[PDB]
């Protein structure tokens, strides 16, 4: 997160690191036993660590459960980002508290100009590499389609949607992919991509979780 703020411990209990000996991407618990993050996160070898705010120091609060399978949407496309979402089942359920809790699903889409929560340890430099020890949090807008479309021609799909700042200073960023990006207490997008971090003219680009709503039902019922 680029010019954001430290969102203080265990403020967002449904944030998830992806872990493989190091943080490589984030994730958001949706129940007790499944995680939805982004398709280009997927690798062999995950540990799913919740209840986290320092990922480099055991706090307490944290829960280290490895996935037992990892699916990516059938129709990912790697070169244009179509698709971008995967599921992760954790081996064993994760207990549930105050400092660990699922997001809800969206019931429907947001509009632009609806205000979201991102947050996630990627880099917090639009010019170097910067990885934060604690979990980063930006409050941004989610842009017109117009407005998107016009900053990536002929690059957006239905299934993605612009959000942030046009002005700049203020991005998700590598890291934070697969994340969170929350609105009125729904989950409606997935940290995705972009052009560079915090530039001009180039918001974050996310996967748009509400048209995926009856394929994230479906395949949790029959796995
Ligand atoms: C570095 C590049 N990822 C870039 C990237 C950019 C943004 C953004 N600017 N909002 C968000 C997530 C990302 O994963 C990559 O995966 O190669
Ligand atoms: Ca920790
Ligand atoms: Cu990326």
């Amino acid at each position: 997160i680029v010019g954001g703020y430290t969102c203080g411990a265990n403020t967002v209990p449904y944030q998830v690191s992806l872990n493989s000996g190091y943080h490589f991407c984030g994730g958001s618990l949706i129940n007790s036993q499944w995680v939805v993050s982004a398709a280009h996160c997927y690798k062999s070898g995950i540990q799913v660590r919740l209840g986290e705010d320092n990922i480099n120091v055991v706090e307490g609060n944290e829960q280290f459960i490895s996935a037992s399978k990892s699916i990516v949407h059938p129709s990912y496309n790697s070169n244009t980002l179509n698709n971008d979402i995967m599921l992760i089942k954790l081996k064993s359920a994760a207990s549930l508290n105050s400092r660990v809790a699922s997001i809800s699903l969206p019931t429907s889409c947001a509009s632009a100009g609806t205000q979201c929560l991102i947050s996630g340890w990627g880099n917090t430099k639009s010019s170097g590499t910067s990885y934060p020890d604690v979990l980063k949090c930006l409050k941004a807008p989610i842009l017109s389609d117009s407005s998107c479309k016009s900053a990536y021609p002929g690059q957006i799909t239905s299934n993605m949607f612009c959000a942030g700042y046009l002005e700049g200073g203020k991005d998700s960023c590598q890291g934070d992919s697969g994340g969170p990006v929350v609105c009125s207490g729904k989950l409606q997008g997935i940290v995705s991509w972009g052009s560079g971090c915090a530039q001009k003219n180039k918001p974050g680009v996310y996967t748009k979780v509400c048209n995926y709503v009856s394929w994230i039902k479906q395949t949790i019922a029959s796995n």
